[PDB]
């Protein structure tokens, strides 16, 4: 498994991010800042677990489509199922989103991850892309609400909060956008980008969307 | 206009690609190889014209949305309107696609470019993304036919033709995929990636999808 090196690097980076966020979060008194630390430390903690499992050869299955037996890391979705709504929750607490908006985004998020996983396991080559399309539409719904909805909510906050939101929103739009493209061209879809390069790409995206995101959030005044 | 440097580089690269393809095409006797040279030389020739126009300050308009006046290079679409179906035509001649398939892809292609252009000029921020979504669906229809349809047609050709098709199909899937993401995150959509970086990205994509593509096609035995 040539991709082990990027699984090992992902594990190391997630583990370091977790440990650092834990040290910093433990030393924080402010009750508001603490919620954000708790949510944000969990994100690389879940990713570290899943990266470790995959490094050790768990969460990989073979799925037949296109006349080959294809390796599918399904453990990625067990990670994303829990880490993606927690990242949304960070953004939603920052702008004081309402309960029904949170529920809509978490629900859409579940649809996005669940249909992605169904698509990843589908044996009919053509139906893989139907699931992928539904997954991407649920994603674009999320991005829409974050871009239009949350930006409007953030503008009623003090400028330091709105500023931090904008940065994190931009990071999120750019980083989340790339995932369905990686899936499309990688071993899950078209089969163009080989599994090792694809693992590198997801690792760079994962670390940036989780540790990178966390660093921007947890170093800002906006959480106090 | 900080983006001038990437417009100038794009012009130079398109011009060099045109000139080189013209020199080589002019020296070719084989009647089949000549069709492919004629179509493929036109692709960077049209791009060079549009890149030159933009460098000299044509094909740029200001479109109001999101409370700002935004610069939109519309000359890109005048290029893509003609260059994208010609690239499809190259692929279709390679695999001997039928007339109705060619007509479907060219039509979908027109929809893709035309709705993209409407989206790029739309003053209501939200409706920009509706046009973008329709444009991307027309694109995904094209990619679907190239991936499933044309691959099946290429498998009935001699292996050297099928091999060349696969490479060009993979280049196309990967390169075309990136365009709607650039538009989404760039000055046309979300406004996250500034115009200069966006111009760099489109220039790299343009040169790769046109000169890169042409180099692979025109250096192969598959056209003789
Ligand atoms: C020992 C068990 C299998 C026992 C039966 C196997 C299953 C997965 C294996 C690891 C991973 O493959 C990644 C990596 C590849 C390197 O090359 C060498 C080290 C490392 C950490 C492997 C060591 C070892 O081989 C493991 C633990
Ligand atoms: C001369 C006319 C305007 C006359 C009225 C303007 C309009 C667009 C201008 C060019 C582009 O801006 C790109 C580039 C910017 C560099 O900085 C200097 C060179 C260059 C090639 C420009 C030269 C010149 O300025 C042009 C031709
Ligand atoms: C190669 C396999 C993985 C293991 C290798 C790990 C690389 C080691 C790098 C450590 C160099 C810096 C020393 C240090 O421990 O802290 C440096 C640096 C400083 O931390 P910090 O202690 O907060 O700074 C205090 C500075 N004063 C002494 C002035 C008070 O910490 C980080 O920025 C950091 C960020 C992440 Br994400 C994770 C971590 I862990 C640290
Ligand atoms: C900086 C602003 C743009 C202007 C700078 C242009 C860069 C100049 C590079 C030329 C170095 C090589 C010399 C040459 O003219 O041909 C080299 C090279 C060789 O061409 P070619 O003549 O086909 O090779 C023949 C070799 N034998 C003599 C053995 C028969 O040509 C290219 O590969 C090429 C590809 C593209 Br796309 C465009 C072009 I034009 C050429
Ligand atoms: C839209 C889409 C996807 C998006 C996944 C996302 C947006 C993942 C983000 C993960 C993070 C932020 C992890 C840490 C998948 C599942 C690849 C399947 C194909 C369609
Ligand atoms: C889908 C989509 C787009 C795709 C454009 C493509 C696929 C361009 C390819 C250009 C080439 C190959 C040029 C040379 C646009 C127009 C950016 C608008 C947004 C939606
Ligand atoms: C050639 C075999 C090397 C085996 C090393 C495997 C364990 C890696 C654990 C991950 C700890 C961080 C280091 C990452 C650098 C490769
Ligand atoms: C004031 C800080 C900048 C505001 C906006 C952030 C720019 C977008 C950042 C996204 C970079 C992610 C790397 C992409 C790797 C594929
Ligand atoms: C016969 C079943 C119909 C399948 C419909 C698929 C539509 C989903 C979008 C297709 C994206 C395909 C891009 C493929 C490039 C490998
Ligand atoms: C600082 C002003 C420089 C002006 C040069 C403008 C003309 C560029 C024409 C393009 C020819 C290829 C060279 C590209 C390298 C910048
Ligand atoms: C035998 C040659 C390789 C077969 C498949 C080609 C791999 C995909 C090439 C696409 C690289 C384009 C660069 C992407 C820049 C964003
Ligand atoms: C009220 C008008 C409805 C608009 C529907 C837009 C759906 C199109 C997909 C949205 C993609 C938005 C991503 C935005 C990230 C900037
Ligand atoms: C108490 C606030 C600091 C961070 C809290 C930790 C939340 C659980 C993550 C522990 C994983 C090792
Ligand atoms: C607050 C408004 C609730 C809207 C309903 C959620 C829609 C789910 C997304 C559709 C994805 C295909
Ligand atoms: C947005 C993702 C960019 C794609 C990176 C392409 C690398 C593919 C190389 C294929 C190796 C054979
Ligand atoms: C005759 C075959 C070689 C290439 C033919 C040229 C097609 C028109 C492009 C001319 C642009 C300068
Ligand atoms: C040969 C079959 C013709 C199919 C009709 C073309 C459909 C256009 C694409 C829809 C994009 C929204
Ligand atoms: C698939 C396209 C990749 C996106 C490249 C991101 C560069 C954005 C930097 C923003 C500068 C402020
Ligand atoms: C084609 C993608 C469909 C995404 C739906 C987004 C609608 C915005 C909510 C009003
Ligand atoms: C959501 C994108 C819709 C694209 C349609 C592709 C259908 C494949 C033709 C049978
Ligand atoms: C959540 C919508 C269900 C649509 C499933 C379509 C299944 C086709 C393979
Ligand atoms: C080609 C389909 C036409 C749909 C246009 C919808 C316009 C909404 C702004
Ligand atoms: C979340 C959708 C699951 C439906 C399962 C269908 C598998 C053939
Ligand atoms: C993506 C890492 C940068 C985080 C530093 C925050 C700047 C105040
Ligand atoms: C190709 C669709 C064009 C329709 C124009 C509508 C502009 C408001
Ligand atoms: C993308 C440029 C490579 C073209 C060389 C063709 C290999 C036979
Ligand atoms: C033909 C099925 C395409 C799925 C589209 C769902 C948004
Ligand atoms: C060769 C493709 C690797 C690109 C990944 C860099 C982030
Ligand atoms: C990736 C962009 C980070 C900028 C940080 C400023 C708060
Ligand atoms: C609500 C409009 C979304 C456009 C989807 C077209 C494929
Ligand atoms: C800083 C972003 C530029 C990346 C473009 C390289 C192809
Ligand atoms: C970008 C991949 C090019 C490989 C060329 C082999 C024909």
């Amino acid at each position: 498994r040539p991709e082990w090196i990027w699984l090992a690097l992902g594990t190391a980076l997630m583990g370091l991010g977790t440990l650092y966020f834990l040290v910093k979060g433990m030393g924080v008194s402010d009750p508001d800042a603490k919620k954000f630390y708790a949510i944000t430390t969990l994100v690389p903690a879940i990713a570290f677990t899943m990266y470790l499992s995959m490094l050790l050869g768990y969460g990989l299955t073979m799925v037949p489509f296109g006349g080959e037996q294809n390796p599918i890391y399904w453990a990625r979705y067990a990670d994303w199922l829990f880490t993606t709504p927690l990242l949304l929750l960070d953004l939603a607490l920052l702008v004081d989103a309402d309960q029904g908006t949170i529920l809509a985004l978490v629900g859409a998020d579940g649809i996005m991850i669940g249909t992605g996983l169904v698509g990843a396991l589908t044996k009919v080559y053509s139906y893989r892309f139907v699931w992928w399309a539904i997954s991407t539409a649920a994603m674009l719904y999320i991005l829409y609400v974050l871009f239009f909805g949350f930006t409007s909510k953030a503008e009623s906050m003090r400028p330091e909060v709105a500023s931090t939101f904008k940065v994190l929103r931009n990071v999120t739009v750019v980083l989340w956008s790339a995932y369905p493209v990686v899936w499309l061209i990688g071993s899950e879809g078209a089969g163009i980008v080989p599994l090792n390069i694809e693992t590198l790409l997801f690792m760079v995206l994962d670390v940036s969307a989780k540790v990178g995101f966390g660093l921007i959030l947890l170093r800002s005044r906006a959480i106090f």
